[PDB]
């Protein structure tokens, strides 16, 4: 098929980690400017973390409190000159300007985009994998104990959008997190309790993209005339958990490529929900919901 | 399931791709103390790529014949004080020694053993992903127009094990690149011809390691107390399109923990391999092969 899970390459972002330590708690930062970015919960007691009261737990704080260590290439301890709590992020002000600090934004991640991630042990870099935002605003993710405060990102030009930092794993095997502004994706929240999650759904302008790739890879069995309007489609979708379809550009192009309308592959998503009927696209018997049209533009036409 | 597929920190590697131009041709090269590595057929014209003979390109190039220029990190135009050719690969010497040369060794991979890509273009790297060896010595990468010379590598600790360099697709969706001893992986040749692609096998001992996965999941419907001797499953994978099995402490580590044997797992395959019968484990309804007992063992300690 030609589609894989591709990661932006991560060495702009492995030189902004560093590990933050406050008492017996250790996690991972983001230093960026003079300021460096990890999860509030660094500052909870393991013995409290069902009800911890984070605005107590930030006035019993000095800067003194907050060791912040750079292990990757030059090496430093960080002095904590002020620190401040938003959401569920602390903002620690260092002294040091990251002499690494790339272009950079803050952003929100939607349902169906795609953004990679740096997962980070003890302030040190161990891999990168990319994820889908699921609509329940989970992601499906590989962290272990000590993972907090791992990152996520997407990059437009040579500008790094950071849009996750890593706090939980639920209780099915998926993880939540923080966007940078400090508000947890989903209104899950940073407390060890049981949390309901929202019942995760296709993401169907990520499957069109799909299907679309595979008539761009020659298999275009489940094409028919027939055809569905994006009107009725996103009536469909919600009876049928489906998010609705909305287009864009990206897609279009897959449209105009292909010469398939999108409304055939809305009637094709129509059917194929009901089963395979045996035969398989891109060797896969399921709809797969994990590539973006963006992803399919850039990985299969070098757009 | 806690399982995805997670390539390595790119960051070390990027610090070493550079732009390789020769003629109207270009691609990437890996730049490590004072060689600069890349595939031979940047001699070559587009319009001869059927049927090169890098003898006699090559035996026409000067030193001066080859622009290698490094874009990432702080930029540079390096001297090519040196050229030669080993198997598939050029290796060109330049005036200095890159001075982000990590530690490294040269290795191969075998099927089954999964690696990190970093895939580049122009020279500049433009992502990351991570692919299993396939048993016809094909991987199931992304790549396009100028990413020849993109480089696979796995890490040992804080060494880099450079293993794969980029250089052609195949017919099928698949692709195939050089170890950096000159080979090519698999018996396929640096030539734009169609050539016999042989047939891709699932890899049995990661067919193992996700069974292990799911077990570790709660997910074990499909285990029974029979079992099948390696022996057996072996003589079974030859007529059924999987490789034969073989153990190492990586996947015995698996058994341990969960305490199912091997050759229950292996009696599961053969049952599995026929149908799951309207069944599903870790969402699938076909036997995954992708992820290896490191992986498993790693993300799900
Ligand atoms: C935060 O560093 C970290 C993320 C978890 C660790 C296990 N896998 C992860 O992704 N650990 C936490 O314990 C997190 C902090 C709460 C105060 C929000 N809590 C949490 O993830 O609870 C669920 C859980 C913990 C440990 C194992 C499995 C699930
Ligand atoms: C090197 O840049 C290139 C990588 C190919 C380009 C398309 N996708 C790739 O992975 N390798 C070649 O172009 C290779 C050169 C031979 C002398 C080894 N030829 C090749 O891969 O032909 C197949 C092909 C070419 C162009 C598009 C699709 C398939």
């Amino acid at each position: 098929s030609g589609l894989v899970k591709m990661s932006h390459p991560s060495g702009d972002v492995e030189a902004c980690m560093v590990q933050v330590t406050c008492g017996s708690m250790t996690l991972n930062g983001l230093w960026l400017d003079n300021t460096v970015w990890c999860p509030r919960h660094v500052m909870c007691p393991a013995d409290q973390l069902s009800d911890p009261n984070y605005d107590a737990l930030l006035i019993s704080m000095t800067n003194h409190s907050f060791s912040v260590q750079k292990h990757i290439g030059a090496p430093a301890n960080l002095r904590v000159v002020g620190h401040a709590m938003q959401g569920t992020l602390l903002k620690l002000t260092v002294d040091v300007a990251n002499p690494s600090t790339p272009a950079y934004t803050f952003t929100t991640v939607k349902p169906g985009a795609a953004f990679s991630v740096l997962a980070c042990y003890n302030g040190r870099p161990t891999g990168t994998f990319t994820v889908v935002m699921r609509p329940n605003y989970t992601i499906k993710g590989s962290f272990l104990c000590g993972s907090c405060g791992s990152v996520g990102y997407t990059k437009e030009g040579s500008v790094i959008n950071f849009c996750y930092m890593h706090q939980m794993e639920l209780a099915n095997g998926t993880h939540t997190g923080s966007a940078f502004d400090g508000t947890m994706y989903g209104a899950f929240m940073d407390k060890q309790v049981h949390q309901v999650q929202l019942t995760d759904k296709y993401c169907s302008v990520n499957v069109v993209a799909w299907l679309y790739a595979a008539i761009l890879n020659g298999c275009a069995w489940f094409v028919k005339p027939n055809r569905t309007s994006v009107v009725s489609f996103n009536e469909w979708a919600l009876a049928n958990q489906f998010t609705e379809f909305v287009g864009t550009q990206s897609v279009d192009m897959l449209a105009v490529k292909t010469g398939v309308a999108i409304e055939q592959l809305l009637y094709a998503i129509q059917q194929l929900y009901t089963g395979f009927q045996g035969k398989q696209i891109l060797g896969s018997t399921m709809l797969e919901d994990e590539f973006t049209p963006e992803d399919v533009n850039m990985q299969i036409m070098g757009v």
